[PDB]
């Protein structure tokens, strides 16, 4: 097993256990002091721990269901062995109280130096196909608990 | 070291766009460069080098004082081994509609010797964008980037 490879194995598995809904299993891939940052500035960019994650995480099971997270397009996947990094490309899709959402992300990991823990995390989204949930949410009164971790 | 070659072709990427120099953009891709916009609120049908060529035309008709440049250097991710970066940047203009300021993703794919680019992919803030495109329509000046970035 390559660093390359572990990396790259690393990705899938944080995607699949995202996919699993599996909070505990989430938690356990990470580092205590990880932090997520989604760099999209109409949302949100202030960064999140492992307890703010595990909120926020909350919130969207209450409103979606059926929630699936998974890279797309491997090979356009950069793999950065020196510095234990990776970025790829995932799509993801649920069902929620506003109706379907579906959206495509852009996501690195910095892992440890071993490669079995995720230490950082980045997320770009498309922004509207985000604004579009909230806003379909927001005429259910579905909203306010995203918006509390989402709005600017 | 293909390390730092790489991290120099995406600052003169940067630079290179910064610049509005159309030519010089041009010259720094590969004849068979596509850029990939992958934000599926607007247009992903890749972009071949004289379509971006008129895109950033586009651009030019409506903004001025184009800025593009990398931010969070130490968040980018370097693959020596396949010619690829990726790296965040952040970019601004005014605009016919104001002030734009965006911030992005970019993957470039490299050719072997990192001195051209051979593939593009680009993540941006598409409510930023989306919020543009209002503003220029507002001031009926947004036909010919929706031409490009619709649907």
């Amino acid at each position: 097993n390559s660093t390359r490879e572990k990396l790259i194995a690393l990705a899938h598995k944080f995607c699949s256990i995202i996919s699993s809904g599996d909070m505990e299993a989430v938690l356990a891939l990470r580092t205590e002091s990880c932090l997520t940052y989604q760099c999209c500035p109409s949302f949100s960019t202030r960064p999140l721990n492992n307890q703010e994650t595990r909120e926020y995480f909350e919130e969207w099971k209450h409103i979606g269901w059926n929630s699936k997270f998974w890279i797309i397009d491997e090979g356009t996947m950069v793999v950065d062995e020196a510095a234990k990094k990776i970025a790829f490309r995932a799509a993801c899709s649920a069902d929620t109280i506003g109706g379907p959402y579906e959206n495509e992300n852009l996501v690195i990991l910095q892992a440890t130096d071993d490669c079995a823990l995720v230490d950082g995390i980045w997320e770009f989204f498309d922004a509207v196909r985000k604004q579009d949930l909230m806003n379909r949410l927001a005429a259910k009164q579905a909203a306010k608990g995203l918006d509390s971790w989402c709005a600017n």
